[PDB]
């Protein structure tokens, strides 16, 4: 049951080296792993929603809290953006 849902992703800049919230809207999916086996919400994002001069496109996200560092809020002046880092480069930020 690959439902579907909406949040924002997170996009990075090489000049300042930063990660602030993409203007794209598009859209996630919740997915039960690809056949149940983990139990993990693949939430899968897609530019299906109204963007904003950013072309984007569909990116596969994981939700483990026993593997995936969980940080919402990187201390400093930041809003709400939900980041799950791995280890090697598995790491994606999302926002709301």
């Amino acid at each position: 049951t690959v439902i579907k849902f909406r949040a924002g992703v997170c996009e990075y800049n090489e000049d300042s080296r930063l990660c602030t919230p993409i203007p794209v809207q598009g859209e996630i999916e919740i997915k039960p792993n690809e056949e149940e086996e983990l139990g993990f919400w693949d939430f899968e994002w897609r530019p299906t929603e109204k963007p904003v001069g950013r072309e984007l496109d569909p990116i596969s996200l994981i939700l483990i809290p026993g593997e995936t560092m969980w940080v919402p809020i990187k201390s400093s002046k930041s809003g709400r953006i939900f980041a799950l880092v791995f280890s090697s480069n598995e790491r994606y930020f999302f926002w709301l």
